[PDB]
This record gives structure tokens, C-alpha cells and sequence, in this order.
């Protein structure tokens, strides 16, 4: 989607440590990930969407087709089954592993990209602005 393409820099984050804890991330990884301010680079070619995330902590990349489940290795090394759909202009990403699920919604709001991460009762909100 047009709205998403770009290079995005994290400018604010709320509740991310709690989110990571709920997901099961160990303390040492939480410490470094929680202080990261990544750049997110979203691009599209035809049916394939690529989301690259870059930081001094680590880099990740996913490439996917909407509605096609794929295997993903997360930044914390979970091996998850991911499915990403476009729902009312929002990219909705569900990760499933070990009977658990987390949902990551990526939305365009004014000139920002807002990421809402939910695991059980924890909701984290991360805001990015154009680089
Ligand atoms: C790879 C580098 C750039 C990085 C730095 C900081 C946080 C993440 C991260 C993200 C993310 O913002 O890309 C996410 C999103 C899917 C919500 N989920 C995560 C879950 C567990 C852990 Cl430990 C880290 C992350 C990734």
C-alpha cells in the first residue's frame, strides 16, 4: 500500500518492555531491544511487500504476500507462523507459536506510521516518522 512505502524512524514507544516480557523475551534481549530506535524500510513490488528493520542491536527483514502464511524468525528468535492482511487500510500481522498469538497492527496516521503490538493484556504503541 502507497501509504506505507518509505523509510520510517522510531520516535516514541510505550509499554514495549512489558510487551516483550509478555511475549517471553529474556531480560538481556529486552534491555538492548527496548532501547533501540529502529529504522523501518517498507517497499512493495507487485504482490510482495518487504519490511526491513534496522538497528545497532539487530536487523530483520520479512517479505510476504497478503493472506499467505509464512515462517518468520523474530528478532528474539521465536519461530512463528505469520499471516499479514490489509484490513481497512491497516496492515494486520498475526504471529502464532506454541498455542500463543500476538498481533501487530501497522497504520498510517497523519504523517506518522503507528504500530500497535498486543500480547494478552499488554498493548504497546510505537510511533515512527519519515526519515
Ligand atoms: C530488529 C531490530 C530492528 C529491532 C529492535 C527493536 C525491536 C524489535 C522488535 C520489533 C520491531 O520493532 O521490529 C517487533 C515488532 C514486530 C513489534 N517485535 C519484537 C519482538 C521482540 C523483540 Cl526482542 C524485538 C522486537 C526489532
Amino acid at each position: 500500500a502507497g501509504a506505507f512505502v518509505g523509510t520510517w524512524k522510531l520516535v516514541s514507544s510505550e509499554n514495549f518492555d512489558d510487551y516483550m516480557k509478555e511475549v517471553g523475551v529474556g531480560f538481556a534481549t529486552r534491555k538492548v531491544a527496548g532501547m533501540a530506535k529502529p529504522n523501518m524500510i517498507i517497499s512493495v513490488n507487485g504482490d510482495v511487500i518487504t519490511i526491513k528493520s534496522e538497528s545497532t542491536f539487530k536487523n530483520t527483514e520479512i517479505s510476504f504476500i497478503l493472506g499467505q502464511e509464512f515462517d518468520e524468525v523474530t528478532a528474539d528468535d521465536r519461530k512463528v507462523k505469520s499471516t499479514i492482511t490489509l484490513d481497512g487500510g491497516v496492515l494486520v500481522h498475526v504471529q502464532k507459536w506454541d498455542g500463543k498469538s500476538t498481533t501487530i497492527k501497522r497504520k498510517r496516521e497523519d504523517d506518522k506510521l503507528v504500530v500497535e503490538c498486543v500480547m494478552k493484556g499488554v498493548t504497546s504503541t510505537r510511533v515512527y516518522e519519515r526519515a
